[PDB]
């Protein structure tokens, strides 16, 4: 075939019912993660092929970094609750990468404050358990899927994207093989 199990991707022992349709794991520590958020955009252009119908699902996880790791999921929690993934995700990323400003929960929420999320506002998201139950499903979905390496994509708790088994010559085709892939196992 052109998509083989083993290849573009592998497909799970333990299927996940219920399991969101598209779901990406990341860590803000995690390099090829920066990559895949800050130079090849996957994500967005993974929705440009998708389905009509189909929602995107993207998880922080705890098992990089430490202590700083846990509050990163924590603050991703914060960040799904108020809406402002699309604020925060660079610079967290280039603070705790590039720049290496982030050190703290402090520095993680100076982070939100400088994109204009109010200090009020974060501290009671933060503290609300409308977080912690968010921060409960990111811990579950990662529990559910046997996951101990990022970036990782499941697609309808059944298949698992393999980005090891695409050329990374061009960086353009990669992104466009990822996507396809995505979409392919989606009408599967």
């Amino acid at each position: 075939a052109q998509y083989e199990d083993g290849k573009q991707y592998t497909t799970l022992e333990k299927p996940v019912a219920g399991a969101p349709q598209v779901l990406e794991f990341f860590s803000f520590f995690c390099p090829h993660c920066y990559q895949f958020e800050e130079v090849l955009h996957i994500s967005d252009n993974v929705k440009k092929k998708l389905p009509e119908g189909v929602k995107m699902t993207k998880y922080h996880v705890n098992f990089m970094g430490g202590d700083l790791g846990k509050d990163l999921t924590q603050a991703w929690a914060v960040a799904m609750a108020l809406g402002v993934e699309d604020k925060v995700t660079v610079p967290l990323f280039e603070g705790v990468q590039k720049t290496q400003t982030i050190r703290s929960a402090s520095d993680i929420r100076d982070v939100f404050i400088n994109a204009g999320i109010k200090g009020e506002e974060y501290d009671a998201a933060w503290n609300s358990f409308v977080v912690k139950s968010l921060v409960a499903q990111q811990e579950k979905a990662a529990a559910d899927v046997q996951l101990r390496g990022v970036p990782a994509m499941f697609v309808n708790g059944k298949y698992q994207l393999n980005p090891q088994g695409m050329d990374t010559s061009n960086m353009d085709v990669f992104v466009q093989q990822y996507a396809d892939t995505v979409k392919y196992l989606s009408e599967k």
